[PDB]
């Protein structure tokens, strides 16, 4: 039953908080911060993690929300290991995930325009990186589930170049998403043809020269983001449909994923 598989869930997602040693402070926020860990696996071993760290209700949607990212099974969405909660002198709660050494997408393509930083990217991965996004939102869209913040900077690169869907925004927000509280797959659709931009650009902010306050007169007008110097018209196409006025003339991400894998076959 649906009690019963909620109840299944919630019972493998809680960490004993003796099973994990915290490091040094990685990053900091007003919600909250990231640290580096260890983590006592099953088989007498440790693995290294990060730690994100952040009344009872509000306890209860975390454990919940928390049990259902647990049993998401895809390469190509960050996988969560568990969770643990602490407390104060006021209840600490903490998500555990592997740790990735490259850190986040935007951060990677930023770093490559420097000298010391990760190589030259060349067009052939760019697109690779854009088929990773497109299959880990087509697992989530089929399942029912709405992203609401997809952006290079919650996109986590693993130790073997694979690239898969997190979560630690005016710019990658629908046209009617802005009009009214409306948000749909579609809308995440929106952000995914955003974020194929940033890709393309290298870490560029989207809308050069338009101020964030006057974000939904331009898109009212029918201004979208400019086609980047070196991207293909092929590739240009496939992010524009992404933002079609109509919510329902925009492609699914099961469409743009074999848009996208056809593209980068076609490339010598
Ligand atoms: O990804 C998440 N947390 C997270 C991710 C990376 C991280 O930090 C790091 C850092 C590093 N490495 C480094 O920093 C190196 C360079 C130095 N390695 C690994 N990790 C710390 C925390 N959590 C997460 C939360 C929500 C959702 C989706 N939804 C849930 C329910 N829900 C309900 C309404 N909206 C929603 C949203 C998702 C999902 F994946 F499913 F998209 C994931």
């Amino acid at each position: 039953s649906h009690m019963e598989e909620l109840q299944n869930k919630l019972e493998d997602v809680v960490i004993d908080r003796n099973l994990l040693i915290l490091g040094r402070i990685l990053g900091e926020g007003e919600f909250g911060s990231v640290m580096e860990g260890n983590l006592k696996q099953e088989d007498g071993t440790s693995l290294k993690v990060a730690v994100k760290t952040m009344s009872q209700r509000e306890i209860e949607e975390f454990l919940s929300e928390a049990a259902c990212m647990k049993d998401f099974s895809h390469p190509n969405v960050i996988r969560l290991l568990g969770v643990c909660i602490e407390m104060s002198s006021i209840p600490k709660p903490m998500v555990i995930l592997p740790f990735m050494k490259y850190g986040d997408l935007h951060t990677y393509l930023l770093y490559s325009r420097l000298e010391t930083g990760p190589r030259h990217i060349p067009l052939q991965t760019l697109l690779r990186f854009m088929v990773d996004i497109a299959l880990g939102m087509e697992y989530l869209s089929n399942r029912n589930f709405l992203h609401r913040d997809l952006a290079a900077r919650n996109c986590m690169l693993r130790d073997d170049m694979t690239v898969c869907v997190a979560d630690f925004p005016v710019k990658w927000i629908a046209i009617e998403s802005l009009a009214d509280r409306v948000y749909t797959s579609k809308s995440d659709v929106w952000a995914f043809g955003v974020t194929m931009w940033e890709i393309a650009t290298r870490g560029m902010t989207p809308y050069p020269g338009v101020q964030n306050h006057e974000m939904y007169d331009y898109l009212l007008h029918g201004h979208r983001l400019k086609q980047p110097e070196d991207c293909l018209d092929e590739l240009y196409e496939i992010m524009y449909s992404c933002w079609r006025t109509d919510p329902l003339d925009r492609p699914t991400f099961s469409v743009l994923r074999l848009q996208l894998e056809r593209l980068l076959e076609s490339l010598p």
